[PDB]
């Protein structure tokens, strides 16, 4: 079990002004720290944030959080479940800012909600430095879905923060799971139910959203939404980032207005889906540390059966171990770049059921 700690700095809040926090399981033996960013979409105006507050309140408030969470997949302390980092210090940072971890805005007389995702990550790192992180060799900032995008937006700021606090020895790395989206044409055009590009454009203004400096400098004022797209922000990052991305991500297909029912798929949708997989594969061509199976799924790294999926006979835990070896100073039978070439969901027999 990971134990809840609410942030001692109560100016750093969830959407409703309740304190943000983190779940921690310390490993006294280990100088490895895994900080996992939870996902769960976002909200980008008063009306859709109000709806989220009614039926997804745990993603907007700490008021109802449990005292403990069970570490699963990459957050498991059991080697059987987590061959990769079972002995690491484990941190789960709940997503309660609805801002893809980009926000730097307090609740005030002008703001119904606080969007403090970027500041929550900063505050968790600062408070952990007094709990053993000061002795770390490696800090892996990991995350799934909106948390995966959060890794891309925040990994270099965590590295900068530790450099400026006088910990240049701590190696900051990123693991972005199911956070690598395409600003592609929808299969069918569609209110909130608004394509990611426009929703993110509006979100940044609403959240006072912040993006990595080099990406911000490239795209400039009014175009920072570009930095929420992996293939655009990744090349601007200095920190090593491992990209885990299903070629047919369910969240990508949802925003593209693709709904597979069981009826025969006709030529138009077949070509659309094959084109999406090919586009995803293209964006990963020059990403040296990547795991991209040809599956229709969403998230993997905190799922208990994350060990089961393979690309070219290599599991994700093995790929991550090979990545660790690669960052000592290519390795025989220890690959780090694993992208499926087969063009249809579940052409990989190891895809989740
Ligand atoms: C508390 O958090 C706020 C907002 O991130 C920050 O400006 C302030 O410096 C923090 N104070 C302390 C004591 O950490
Ligand atoms: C750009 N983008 C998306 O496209 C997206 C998303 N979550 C789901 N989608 C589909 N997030 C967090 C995101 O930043």
């Amino acid at each position: 079990d990971l134990r809840l700690h609410l942030l001692l700095n109560t100016s750093v809040t969830c959407n409703d002004g309740s304190p943000a926090g983190y779940y921690l399981k310390e490993s006294r033996g280990s100088r490895r720290w895994l900080l996992f960013l939870e996902g769960g979409w976002y909200c980008f105006n008063r009306e859709n944030c109000d709806s989220r507050y009614d039926t997804m309140r745990r993603l907007m408030s700490s008021r109802d959080w449990p005292r403990t969470r069970t570490g699963t997949g990459i957050l498991s302390s059991q080697p059987e479940e987590n061959p990769y980092w079972w002995n690491a210090n484990m941190v789960f940072i709940p997503y309660c800012s609805s801002d893809v971890w980009s926000g730097a805005s307090s609740k005030s007389e002008k703001n119904e909600y606080a969007f403090m995702g970027a500041l929550i990550i900063q505050e968790v790192v600062r408070e952990l430095l007094g709990r053993g992180l000061s002795g770390a060799k490696v800090l892996l900032l990991a995350g799934s879905s909106a948390g995966g995008t959060g890794v891309l937006l925040n990994v270099d700021r965590v590295a900068e923060q530790l450099e400026k606090l006088g910990y240049p020895a701590i190696q900051v790395r990123g693991l972005a799971d199911s956070g690598w989206f395409l600003d592609n044409k929808q299969y069918r055009h569609t209110d909130t139910i608004c394509a990611p590009t426009e929703a993110i454009r509006r979100g940044i203004r609403y959240w006072n959203g912040v993006v990595p400096e080099r990406c911000r400098r490239q795209f400039q004022e009014g175009e920072e939404w570009n930095c929420f797209f992996g293939y655009k922000v990744y090349p601007t990052l200095r920190s090593p980032v491992f990209v885990v991305q299903w070629l047919f991500d369910e969240a990508q297909l949802t925003v593209d207005n693709v709904h597979l029912t069981g009826q025969p798929v006709q030529e138009g949708l077949r070509l659309y889906i094959q084109n999406l997989g090919r586009e995803l594969r293209h964006t990963l061509k020059d990403v040296p540390a990547s795991f991209a199976p040809a599956c229709l799924s969403h998230e993997i790294i905190i799922r208990s059966h994350w060990t089961d999926v393979q690309v070219k006979g290599t599991s994700l835990p093995r790929a991550l171990h090979c990545w660790d070896r690669s960052l000592h100073d290519p390795l025989k039978g220890c690959p780090v770049h694993l992208v499926d070439s087969c063009p249809w969901p579940h052409c990989n027999p190891s895809c989740p059921t």
